[PDB]
């Protein structure tokens, strides 16, 4: 995250950090519980992931400092990539994780809620512990940034060369200063309103970070509640 | 219904009332007339029913009293059950009844309209024949009850063991004491705004009926309108 | 257009004429300009094209007079019907239009922006070089009319014997005067909205041309955004 600030432990209770053990572990990407055993996040977090077995997900973490050999986490019995999905500057960039075993739920941990088709917000933030610019590394401490929704039409005039889709929704500043960048791939883009956190976006994709007149991309969660409906049944 | 009231004739003229004949003549479930040939229902009321042949389909009834062996009703010529239900419980709880014949709309029998995709209510009606209580018998006069729309964030708290999905709608009182029972399945949860019906659920399933904290759980049309123009076409 | 008046140059610089060379050259059909590479228009226009080999587009066109033999134009590399298109009145009359070369925005011509699910209009206004009533000819200059939306379920009281659907939307005056006519096919039902104007209906069908109580019958392009990004993609 680009211009953001520390979070406060436990204020993102949906966020998790992805890890990959391969070859040596780091963390590989963000994800939002939204389900006992679920985990979504983006497809292109996945690129040469050959098997579910090197990942680990770890939930309740507010510095990636928490995390060493002896910290519990989940495993991951299955990645769901949208069958779509190409990559993701043209859209379907969504994943769902299954989870080899459930989340308990505490105020450590618990689920945002999809958006509704009946909400097609002011108060959106995007948070995650990806880089702080573009060639940097990934950041200890949860970091936090508010940022306006724009207009598709606003978007696309900024991504002449891309197609701005309905299946996409962008956020950022003229100015720019505030953004995603590496690392926050796959990370929510929360949106509250009357009293409740909500889904929109899931970090994806945006030419450089934070730039002027180059808002950040994110993945249309309500675009997709049939799809995870679909996807997350027995 | 629980904790309703006796209906005025010929105010809930979607309103049906389909009978089984066997292994002798009762009131299986509700329905609503949407189209001339066309009643829409819950699925689940077709557990065993083999062949559309044994139903039979009266409107215009306020009271059961009127249905005697020389009453006219509706043939049915075909069950079209969404090919993704497989028990009320986890959703796509909804039916077509075909007619044999087409109704002949009037004061008593006239369809309700479907919702729009577009209004995705404060003045929402369930109504039916059924029970009165848990353990209870089919009643004589169709009976009504207002009940309040809650969230499926609400909803979902308050059946834990269950998936309360966007495809859902929940009604019900904290405190119960209104609600659909028994024998009301398949009819509308009919909500009226900007002076227009709008049959905004299917009556589905609940824990018990009208108990504290258990509302209502209704199939919610709008997310069929689709499914419902592919399967009347000709 | 029944009941129009002339446009202003390049006050509607989506639309396009789409003139056939089969037999002799003619305007066939309106259009609008959606994407560098497409014209989204309605299905019925193609009876009888076997080949996209006879068309061609004109765009930034106010008068029919400005096209002559060594007027520039667009030819079209593929129609795309809608798969379950069979007949304007039952809906689905919807195409695209992909074109050889891609067309330069300028003030002359340039995109309309399609609907938006979230805005599921007082300001909209139907376009065309059609009939001026129902045994007429092609007018010269692009006319324009205002035309206030009726509900479906106004427009369904209007046609009795047709199945109004959600995929279709209707305008009209109750007392008539203004409509859309033969020739006007296929293009836009423009309405402003906060300063945009989106493309929320096509031209398709109705009973003579503004006549009393027979309101105009448009596609509904928002129940399309899906099928337009398919059937877009590469
Ligand atoms: N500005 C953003 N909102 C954003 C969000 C996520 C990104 C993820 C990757 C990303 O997925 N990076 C990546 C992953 C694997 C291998 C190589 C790069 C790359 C970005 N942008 C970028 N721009 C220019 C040059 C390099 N990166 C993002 C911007
Ligand atoms: N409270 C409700 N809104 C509701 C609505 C419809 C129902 C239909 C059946 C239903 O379909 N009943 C049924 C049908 C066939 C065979 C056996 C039972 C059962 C219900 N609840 C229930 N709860 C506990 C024990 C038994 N029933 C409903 C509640
Ligand atoms: N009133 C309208 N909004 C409207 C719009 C488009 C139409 C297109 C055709 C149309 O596609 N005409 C056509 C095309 C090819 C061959 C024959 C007729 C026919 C119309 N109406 C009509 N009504 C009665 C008798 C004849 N036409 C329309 C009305």
């Amino acid at each position: 995250i680009v211009g953001g600030t520390a979070s406060v432990r436990g204020e993102w209770p949906w966020q998790v950090t992805l890890h990959t053990t391969s070859p040596t572990q780091r963390h590989l990407c963000g994800g939002s519980i939204i389900g006992n055993q679920w985990i979504l996040t983006a497809a292109h977090c996945f690129y040469g992931v050959e098997s579910p077995k090197i990942l680990r997900v770890y939930s309740g973490i507010l510095n990636q400092a928490e995390i060493a050999e002896d910290t519990s986490f989940f495993g991951v019995q299955e990645i769901i990539i949208h069958d779509q999905y190409k990559m993701a500057e043209s859209g379907y960039d969504i994943a769902l994780l299954k989870l080899e075993t459930t989340v308990n739920y505490a105020d450590s941990q618990r689920p945002i809620s999809l958006p509704s088709k009946g909400d097609r917000y002011t108060d959106c933030w995007v948070t995650g512990w990806g880089y702080r610019k573009l060639r940097d590394k990934i950041q200890n401490t949860l970091q936090k940034a508010k940022i306006p929704l724009v207009t598709n039409e606003e978007c696309q005039k900024r991504y002449r060369g891309h197609k701005i889709t309905h299946k996409m929704i962008c956020a950022g500043y003229r100015e720019g200063g505030k953004d995603a960048c590496k690392g926050d791939s796959g990370g929510p883009l929360s949106c509250k309103h009357n009293e409740v956190w909500h889904l929109v976006g899931i970090t994806s994709w945006g030419e450089g970070c934070a730039q002027r007149e180059r808002p950040g991309v994110y993945t249309n969660v309500v675009e997709y509640v049939d799809w995870i409906l679909e996807k997350t049944q027995a």
